[PDB]
């Protein structure tokens, strides 16, 4: 069970690497752009096995999965992807930067996941 996670505004796909950097890039079909959810709230990179993670300041990264609440996420049917600990939502821009912000209703915070 795995998905891609595509930004509604930019079309770029959520992606990450072995350094733990998280960014978006145009779709390339590679496994760094796939993500798996084993049903514990985690979102794990298909290639690196590292968990999507974020902090109260809004930085986004991946780390080996550590069981904490910062690595848990809620996927809403309207496209928000919300961090369970902080309540901020996954967000990104035209340059490929990824971060979290309070929900603002803008399209950069909407994601298509499947
Ligand atoms: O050749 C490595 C890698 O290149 C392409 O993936 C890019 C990006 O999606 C990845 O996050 C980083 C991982 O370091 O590398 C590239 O910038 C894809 O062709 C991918 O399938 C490939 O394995
Ligand atoms: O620092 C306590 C914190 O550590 C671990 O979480 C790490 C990372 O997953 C978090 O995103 C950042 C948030 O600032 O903190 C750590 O680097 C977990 O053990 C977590 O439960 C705990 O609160
Ligand atoms: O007015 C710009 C933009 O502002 C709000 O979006 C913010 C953030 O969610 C976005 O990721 C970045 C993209 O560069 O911009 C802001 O920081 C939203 O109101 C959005 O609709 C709006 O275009």
């Amino acid at each position: 069970a795995s998905v891609t996670i595509r930004n509604a505004q930019t079309g770029r796909l959520l992606d990450s690497n072995y350094n733990g950097n998280v960014y978006t890039l145009p779709a390339n079909g590679g496994n760094y752009q796939r993500w798996t959810g084993p049903g514990d709230g985690t979102v794990r990179n298909a290639q690196t096995g590292r968990c999507l993670d974020s902090n109260y300041d809004g930085a986004v990264y991946t780390l080996p999965c550590n069981g904490g609440s910062y690595q848990k996420w809620l996927f809403y049917s309207n496209g928000y992807i919300q961090n369970v600990e902080t309540g901020r939502v996954l967000d990104s821009n035209y340059n490929g930067n990824v971060y979290t912000l309070p929900a603002n209703g803008g399209n950069y915070q909407k994601w298509y996941t499947g």
